[PDB]
């Protein structure tokens, strides 16, 4: 059975006194790392003090990573960098960078490559527009972008895919965690047919839409969806919660 | 003006590297008062190389964000610096120009944030060299210049990187004569813009191929006031550099 996996992005929100305040909080939760993953991304800057402040259970990692390696790549972050500070997880394809930052499919694949040349355990985001999907084009951009890199991943449990309802994120319209399940069950078999049927077994495809402690259980219970990239909820102490519903 | 030597590690350091060299820069002693010296770390980096480093040592980071706080994954806030007292920004560096397509609105936007938060900005421009074949030296960094000056409000606090690009990575090398007639060239359009007090005030650093070798040639030209070091500043003979600014 494949393990759960929660993560908290804090996306670019945090002051010291309030991620020592966040992470006390956090601390108080009692579970299992071997039945349970919860990752935790701070900000950069944050994440000597984050990984400092948080018990081991709690897995940690970085909110982007460079698609170059060591060198003259002034303000990025490479693999080998982050591998050595025993930074564990990364962010990548993350609908903010594609949307801000210009990252492209290929930006994502060369990202990913360079994660999984240094160990490293990479969170893959995509997921289609409000337009897509009212192009009735959900299928052909999901496949087209998670054939953009999905022959990189060697170990199932190392890449773990989120799913981003862009069509549901700022729009005013709204996902039901079925509407979410029928996407991740496409997900699954794309990963099925691209790669194979053990692989898809083994991935996790976790929802990237809006998730709160009022709708995670109702999430988390879809056979097809295995966890959360969590926003602006991870940043409360309640969060916990949240991490309660994949308990 | 008072000199400012500035080591850009840019995307290069490990925990035990970084650990070494720190240590070979904490044995020079400077007056901070006398010239800046700034190290600018990784990111990932930053709370490791404050803590190994002195207290004589300014510190920064490579990049800012535009954007405040919120949803910008990746992402590193002006307010965010500000709450760890990073002191420094790297701002418009053409690699991040270059790979990042960083625009000229990009740097204003991104200046603007961090004025607002009290850090203080190393701002970087520069030619390329199919420009410079074409006589548009001048052309271009007055429009890259005025795409953010007029935001300065304390000329300390502000201080200006020329990156030769027509000599990075081209084969081409620039002559610290060369440099010397760029840095006067924007001093002039400082004043031009700001004053002439204020472009009397202003630091103007080399951006350019920058080594123990050839640092001496560069700062005693009038109107560099020192440099932004890359590769150079990833040894302990940075110290030499330093040295040169003493």
């Amino acid at each position: 059975a494949r393990k759960y996996f929660v993560a908290a992005n804090w996306k670019c929100n945090g002051t010291l006194e309030s991620i020592k305040s966040l992470t006390n909080s956090f601390n108080n939760l009692d579970f299992d790392p071997s039945k349970l993953d919860v990752v935790v991304f701070p900000v950069s800057v944050h994440y000597d003090h984050t990984r400092k402040l948080l018990q081991s259970k709690f897995s940690t990692g970085i909110q982007n990573v460079s698609k170059f390696g060591n060198g003259s790549y002034t303000g990025e972050v490479s693999a080998e960098i982050a591998k050595d500070l025993n930074i564990e997880y990364v962010i990548i394809g993350h609908h903010e960078r594609r949307k801000y930052f210009h990252e492209t499919d290929e930006d994502v694949r060369e990202k990913l490559q360079a994660s999984l040349k240094n160990n490293l355990k990479a969170v893959v985001c995509f997921g289609e527009s409000l337009e897509q999907r009212e192009q009735n084009k959900t299928i052909e951009v999901i496949t087209k972008q998670v054939k953009a890199f999905v022959d990189l991943i060697d170990n199932f449990d190392n890449v773990i895919l989120v799913y981003e309802p862009l069509w549901a994120i700022g729009t005013g319209k709204t996902a039901t965690p079925e509407q979410a399940q029928l996407v991740h069950k496409e997900i699954r078999k794309i990963v099925k047919d691209t790669c194979g049927e053990k692989q898809a077994n083994q991935i996790r495809i976790l929802y990237g839409g809006s998730v709160n402690t009022e709708n995670c259980s109702s999430l988390i219970q879809q056979e097809d969806i295995d966890g959360f990239l969590v926003g602006n909820a991870s940043l409360k102490e309640s969060f916990v919660d949240i991490i309660k519903s994949a308990m």
